[PDB]
């Protein structure tokens, strides 16, 4: 009745995040370009290579919350206490920001999901944007 939603969305990022997921890493350090630099972010392959984690991470728990039905795991899992360890390392929230909003901005429905499915695939992405700031 209301499942089929949020289900296949869930199940569309199932078994397509690495590609999404990276595909935000790139555009994530397109906006800040300035991580790479040395003493920074992402400036050696080893933080910038783990850095990504952090991007299958946010969208690892989004499959999950499309799937109990509400954003239950992405929570206690990644919403708060997660952000403001960040500003002990020195990560900024802006950086995690810019993955989301071009995950967001790149949807389609008749290419990639559908018309219901999406506008929930963006709930969650939202509300894990608004939750950054
Ligand atoms: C409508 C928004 C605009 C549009 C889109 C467009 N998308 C791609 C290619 C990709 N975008 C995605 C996005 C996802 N794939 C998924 O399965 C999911 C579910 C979580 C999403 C939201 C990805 C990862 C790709 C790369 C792989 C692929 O082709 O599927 C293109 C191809 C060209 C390009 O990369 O720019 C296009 C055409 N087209 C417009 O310009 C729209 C306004
Ligand atoms: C691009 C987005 C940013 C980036 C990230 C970056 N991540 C870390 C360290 C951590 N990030 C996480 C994220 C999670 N760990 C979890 O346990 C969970 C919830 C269950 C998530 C989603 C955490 C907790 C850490 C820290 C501790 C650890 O080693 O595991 C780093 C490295 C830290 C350091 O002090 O060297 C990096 C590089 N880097 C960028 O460029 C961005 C701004």
């Amino acid at each position: 009745q209301r499942a089929a939603a949020r289900l296949e969305a869930a199940e569309k990022l199932g078994s397509n995040h690495e590609a999404v997921v990276k595909e935000a890493g790139d555009a994530c350090f397109s906006k800040y370009g300035y991580n790479k630099n040395p003493g920074e972010a992402g400036e050696n392959q080893e933080k910038i290579n783990k850095c990504y984690r952090d991007i299958d991470h946010y969208m690892r728990l989004i499959n999950y919350t499309l799937v109990v039905g509400g954003t239950g795991p992405l929570d206690e899992w990644g919403i708060a206490g997660a952000r403001e360890v960040y500003r002990t390392l020195n990560l900024p929230s802006a950086a995690y920001i810019a993955a989301f909003v071009f995950t967001r901005d790149r949807l389609c429905a008749p290419r990639d999901m559908s018309a219901q499915a999406g506008v929930e695939f963006c709930t969650a992405l939202d509300y894990l944007i608004n939750s950054l700031s």
